[PDB]
C-alpha cells in the first residue's frame, strides 16, 4: 500500500457507489440528520461499499503512520465507548432535539449533567460524526446520533457493552487465559477468577437473576437480560444482519403452509418477519422462560399478529426433547454459535428424531468465516473479506464476543459441516447463501438416507 | 459532506503529500516493517497529513452509515484493546521476528497461548495493520507492530491504559459524575466510589504504594508510577508529541550559559534532549522521591550525560518554596495540566519568588485547546483542529483522561493566561508556539512590572 495507490481505490469505489446513486435518483448519503442510513443492497454497490470503508481505513491508518499508531489508539479509543456510556446513561439522543440545536446551557439543564462535563464529552463525540456543534455553544444531531433517537434497543447495545461485557468479561481475559487455559466452559469466565468453589456464575445466570436494576418496561429479576434481548432485535431492525437478509437468502415461500418451530427463542423478532410476508406459515418460538417472557413476547409482537397464533412462545429447554409434532422447519438464527459441539450437537439430535426426512429441513443462519455463497443472481478474497475486510473484522468481533461472555466461538464451512455430520449422519448441506453486506450466512440442512 | 467530495479532498491531501516526497527524494510510508514511521514535519505537509486523516475517517464513517455505527462500533473497538492487552502480556511483538515470519504454531509455543485463541487474537490484530498473515498459517510483523518491538516504554502505555485506566477509572467516570458532581478533586474517583471515610486513595498513592509486581527494572513498590513514567517517556520519544519539537518552538540556545529548574519531574527525559543539544545548559529535575528514582534516572540518562552535573535529580515538592537559588530558567512540560487552578497557583507562586523579573523566566509546554501560533517561518480552523480534527480529538482524549483519573483538565490560552496573572499579575504571555503536528504549545512566561 501506498497513500497514492490507496487514493486512487478509493476513488474507484467512490465512483462506482456514486455513479448507481446519480443513475437512480438516489438520495446521497451525508452526515445531516435525514441522510440515508445505508447504501442500496445492490451486490456491487455493497461490494464497493465494504472496500471502500477498508481502504479509507487504511489510508487513514497510514497518513497516522506508525509512531502516532499506539501513541493516539490507548489515548482515545477507549474514550469512543465512555462518551457513549454518558450518551446513554444521561439520555442525550433524546434530549436533543431532532431538527433543531440546544444550547449547551440548556441541555446540561435538561439531563442533570454539570455543563463543563458535558462540553469534554460532547468535545470527543464530534470526532466521531456523533452530534455536531453547529454554532459555538450548540449542539445538533448529525445521521448517526440521530437514528438512535427514542431507540431502546441501541441503547440496550451500548449499555450491555459498556456496563458488562467490556468490565466483566473482555478487561478479564487475559486473565481467565492464564487461570484456565483455552477450555470452552462458560464458568472460565471473568467472574468467577475467585469464586469458590461451587459458587461460579454463569453469564446467562447473572443475566436472569439479577434484580436489582430495571430495563425498558421489565423491573427486577432478569432486567439486564431483557435488555440482553433487545441487543438481540437491535441485530434485526436494521443494519448489516437485519433479519429482512433472510428472505433474500432463502425461499420461505417454497415451504407452502408449514410449521416452523424457531429454536432462535429471544422474542420471535425474526419469526415475526417472515410470518408478515408469509401468512402461510406458524411458528412457534421456543426459549428458556422468565416470568416476564410471555406478556413482553406478546405485546412486542406487531399488531397484525397479535392474537393470530402465527408467532406464539412456547416455553422450552432447547436441550430438552423436542414436543412439537410434524415440523416442516427447524429455525434457529445466532443460536447455534453459542454453542460448543457437545452442547450443539445435543441440539441437533433432538431436532433430527423430530424431523420426517422426505419432508422437514432445518434452516440456521450463523457468520461463517470463510463466506457463504452470494445469492444466484449475485454470483483473492471475497469483498468484506480478507485480513482488514470489514466483514472479517465484525466476524472477528462477534468471535470475541463469544469468547469473552461464554468461551464460545464462531465456525468456518467445513466446521459447520462436520458438526452436523457428527449430530446425524444423514445431514447435507442443501445451500449456505450470505448476502453482500451482511455476516451471517442462511444454511439450509436436510436429512438424507 | 458527500462521497465524491470527501473523495476529492483525499486525492487532493494525497497530492500534497506525495508531490513532496518525491521531490525530495523521500521514502513511501507503507505497511512494511521498514516503512518510515511518520511523514516529514515541513508544515504545509503535515496540514495535509492532519486533513487527510480527518478526510480519509470521515469517508469511512459515511459509507459504514448511520444504521451501522453503533452497531459495529460497539461490537469491534474494544476489542482493539483487548487485543492489545494480549500481545502486550504475551509478549507478542518480540516473539515475532522482526524480519521473519513464524508460524501460528510455533509462535503459540514460544509465549505459552493457545494457538486457537492466539488466532482469534491475531485476527483482529491484523484489521489494524498490526501484524499480518503473509501466507496461510504464519504471522509478521507490519509497520505499526514492528515500531513496538522491544519498546517497554510502549508496553507501558498499552498496559497502563488497559489495566488501569479504563477498567479502574473510565469505566466508572459516570457514576463517579453521579456520587460527587463536577468538582476538581482527585479522590471523587472511581476507585473510591465505596470507599469508608478517609480511606479513598489518589491514583498517585496506588501508583506509588503498590508492591505486587514488578515491572521493567522496578521490583516491589511503586512498580505501577515506574511504569507511568515509561509512558511520559514514549510521549517523548517519537510521534506528535516528541520532544525535539521543544526545540523548534522555543530558542534555548538564546539563555547561553544557564540554570534550568525542570518542574516537569519524571526522569528528566526531556532536559536530557535539550542538553545534548546546548551544553552550557544545567538542569536541575525536580519531582517527588521514590526508593528507585534516583538510581533509575541516572541509569536513564543518555551516556554523555552520565556523571557531568549537566541533567541531575533533586528530590522536590513541587508545592512548596523553591531551594535552587540564581535560576534563570524553570522549565515545566505537561505537568501543569494535572494541577486544578489552586494548586497551579501554588506551584507558579514558589516559582515567582525564586524569579529575578530582569533575568528569569518560565517556560512551559501544555495543550493549549484552541491552538498555539505555528513557529514564524509556518505562518476556519487550523488543520488538525475543528470538531472533527484529529488534533481536536487527541486534545479529547488527553483532557478525558485528566477528568478520569484526577478530575484535571486541559485549557485554552486565555485559561493559561488568566492562570498565571492570578499567580502574580506580573506575568505576561511573550509566545505561544505550537508545531503543526503536535498538540502541545511552548508558552514563554516573563515577570513586567
Amino acid at each position: 500500500a501506498t497513500i497514492s495507490n490507496l487514493a486512487s481505490d478509493i476513488q474507484s469505489q467512490v465512483d462506482v457507489i456514486d455513479s448507481y446513486l446519480k443513475k437512480h435518483n438516489l438520495q446521497q448519503p451525508s452526515f445531516e440528520v435525514d441522510s440515508p442510513s445505508e447504501l442500496p443492497l445492490d451486490a456491487n454497490v455493497q461490494r464497493a461499499r465494504l472496500k471502500l470503508i477498508e481502504t479509507a481505513t487504511s489510508l487513514a491508518n497510514l497518513a497516522i503512520g506508525s509512531a502516532d499508531h499506539l501513541r493516539w489508539h490507548c489515548m482515545n479509543n477507549k474514550y469512543d465507548d465512555m462518551v457513549l456510556h454518558f450518551l446513554a446513561r444521561y439520555n442525550i439522543f433524546d434530549a436533543v432535539p431532532r431538527n433543531e440545536s440546544i444550547s449547551y446551557v440548556e441541555l446540561s439543564q435538561k439531563i442533570g449533567l454539570p455543563e463543563h462535563r458535558l462540553r469534554r464529552i460532547m468535545s470527543m463525540a464530534y470526532t466521531r460524526h456523533l452530534f455536531c456543534e453547529p454554532k459555538p455553544g450548540f449542539v445538533a444531531h448529525t445521521s448517526n446520533s440521530a437514528l438512535a433517537i427514542n431507540d431502546p434497543l441501541a441503547m440496550a447495545w451500548i449499555l450491555h457493552n459498556v456496563e458488562e461485557v467490556q468490565p466483566w468479561y473482555a478487561n478479564k481475559l487475559v486473565d481467565s487465559t492464564k487461570k484456565w487455559g483455552d477450555t470452552t466452559d462458560p464458568r472460565h469466565t471473568g467472574p468467577n477468577l475467585n469464586a469458590k468453589a461451587g459458587e461460579e456464575k454463569l453469564f446467562y445466570q447473572i443475566m436472569e437473576e439479577d434484580d436489582q436494576g430495571e430495563w425498558n418496561g421489565v423491573k427486577g429479576k432478569g432486567f439486564r437480560l431483557w435488555r440482553l434481548f433487545d441487543t438481540d432485535k437491535f441485530f434485526g431492525t436494521g443494519g448489516a444482519i437485519k433479519g429482512t437478509n433472510m428472505l433474500r437468502a432463502f425461499d420461505w415461500g417454497k415451504l407452502g403452509k408449514a410449521t416452523v418451530v424457531d429454536l432462535s427463542g429471544i422474542t420471535g423478532h425474526l419469526s415475526s418477519t417472515v410470518a408478515l410476508a408469509y401468512p402461510d406459515l406458524t411458528f412457534i418460538v421456543q426459549e428458556r422462560n422468565q416470568s416476564w417472557l410471555e406478556k413482553q413476547f406478546n405485546d412486542k409482537l406487531p399488531a397484525e399478529l397479535k392474537g393470530s397464533g402465527r408467532v406464539r412462545f412456547m416455553a422450552h429447554d432447547k436441550y430438552a426433547q423436542q414436543p412439537v409434532k410434524d415440523v416442516d422447519v427447524f429455525f434457529m438464527s445466532t443460536m447455534l454459535h453459542k454453542e460448543p459441539d457437545e452442547k450443539a450437537i445435543t441440539i441437533l439430535r433432538h431436532c433430527a428424531e423430530a424431523m420426517d426426512p422426505k419432508k422437514s429441513r432445518i434452516v440456521t443462519r450463523d457468520i461463517v468465516l470463510d463466506g457463504g455463497d452470494p445469492p444466484a443472481e449475485d454470483a483473492v478474497y471475497q469483498a468484506g473479506l480478507g485480513p482488514t475486510g470489514v466483514i472479517t473484522r465484525l466476524n472477528a468481533g462477534i468471535d470475541l464476543q463469544m469468547l469473552a461472555v461464554l468461551n464460545a466461538f464462531e465456525r468456518t464451512r467445513e466446521d459447520w459441516i462436520t458438526l452436523f455430520k457428527t449430530a446425524d449422519p444423514r445431514f447435507v448441506l442443501k445451500a449456505c447463501i450470505q448476502t453482500v453486506g451482511d455476516c451471517a450466512s442462511v444454511m439450509e440442512w436436510v436429512l438424507e438416507e
